[PDB]
């Protein structure tokens, strides 16, 4: 039993809700919240910009030191950093950004990072401003992640379409 509430169960291990991931994190304080990161951990907009704002920019400060020490992530890769006031940990995962021409096959590799964590609160990778089809992202999520994932979808219209079209 865990504290995630109001989710629709899609599969054995994947759950979905129309929710603002920021507000969901602040309420649940999950062990792991997933950030829709880029390789530079520049958290400007989309999910990343919203998460970082909720930490009063502490996520960005921590991220800049991480990059100064380690260099950029790989597309499809991840790193674990602090969850600040939102979660114990933040798993920063880089899905491919279609508006940069990145190979969409890298989406499966990106979701594989989730399997290193037993339970996660997450957005749909590569959705939103990353330009991929969120229906496809949900399919890859279901077919790749074996651990327990609670997906927060900000847009109600999209949420209803994702549920109604789910196979
Ligand atoms: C408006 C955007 C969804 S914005 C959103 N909702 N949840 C999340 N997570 C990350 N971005 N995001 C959209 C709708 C329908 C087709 C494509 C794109």
């Amino acid at each position: 039993v865990n504290s995630f509430s109001g989710y629709l169960k899609l599969t054995d291990n994947v759950y979905i809700k129309n929710a603002d991931i920021v507000e969901e994190a602040k309420k649940v304080k999950p062990t792991v919240v997933v950030n829709a990161a880029n390789v530079y951990l520049k958290h400007g907009g989309g999910v990343a910009g919203a998460l970082n704002k909720a930490t009063n920019n502490a996520m960005q400060v921590e991220s800049d030191d991480y990059i100064a020490t380690n260099g950029p992530l790989k597309v499809g890769g991840s790193c674990v950093l602090s969850g600040h006031n939102l979660a114990k940990h933040c798993l920063h995962v880089v899905g491919p950004n279609v508006n940069k021409g990145e190979d969409i096959q890298l989406l499966k590799s990106a979701y594989e990072n989730f399997n290193q964590h037993e339970v996660l609160l997450a957005p749909l990778l590569s959705a939103g401003i990353f330009g991929a089809d969120p229906i496809h992202s949900l399919r890859v999520c279901v077919d790749t992640v074996r651990t327990n994932v609670y997906l927060a979808v900000f847009d109600k219209n999209l949420y209803d379409k994702l549920v109604s079209s789910f196979l």
